[PDB]
């Protein structure tokens, strides 16, 4: 899996590569329910738009700043208990981040990382 | 680790400070949070992390 | 890169090979700033000039 889905090229890769499987392996227990335990590189059903949707959204990784609001703001004003069980569903757009108070968020710390991969990964 | 002067050792999700390093890791893992900027909240990252990760997973492999 | 300046008799290289490689790393990390971040091998547009510069102030630091 690693060649066919990732490359080396980048001084960045490796981190890309952590969050990719990560994101798949909890893709593909999403998928299969049944078996108490799981492994990563053991066969078991998993799809590719669920990981493109993902990269797509933490790619616009955004959270709100203020105390007590430490994840991921939508347009909706409402907050996520988890990452992957609402992203993986559909890429979801979310505010701008702006230094005005009333809007006061944070930028995510590994977005823009993912836009050059995901056009590639599009692409093949 | 913290940020904050006079906590230069490993800090827990409780912020507990242990002063071996020896015997925390070898009795079980540890739930370590991570670090935020916020000044009060501002932690530091291992170096020890960030490289070790292919070894460790192919590991788990074997 | 390393041939055409660094030489082999100035027994100054101990970490001035590394000051030089990482200067170069660091500089292109922020020269190229809308890239993610720059690295040696990188063979993307980048001033070293400043980079000597740069050498000559961190000499100069006090």
């Amino acid at each position: 899996l690693e060649q066919i889905f990732i490359e080396s090229n980048e001084h960045n890769s490796h981190n890309q590569i952590s969050q990719f499987r990560h994101a798949v392996v909890r893709n593909k227990c999403k998928h299969n329910p049944t078996l108490t335990n799981l492994s990563f590189d053991t066969p078991v059903y998993f799809s590719i738009d669920e990981v493109v949707t993902y990269l797509e959204n933490m790619n616009n990784e955004v959270i709100g700043k203020l105390a007590g609001e430490g994840k991921p703001k939508l347009a909706n004003e409402t907050l996520v208990s988890d990452r992957d069980e609402l992203y993986f569903d559909a890429v979801q757009s979310f505010i701008v981040a702006s230094q005005a108070a009333a809007t006061k968020a944070s930028n995510g710390p590994f977005n823009g990382e993912f836009d050059r991969m995901i056009l590639r990964l599009h692409t093949r």
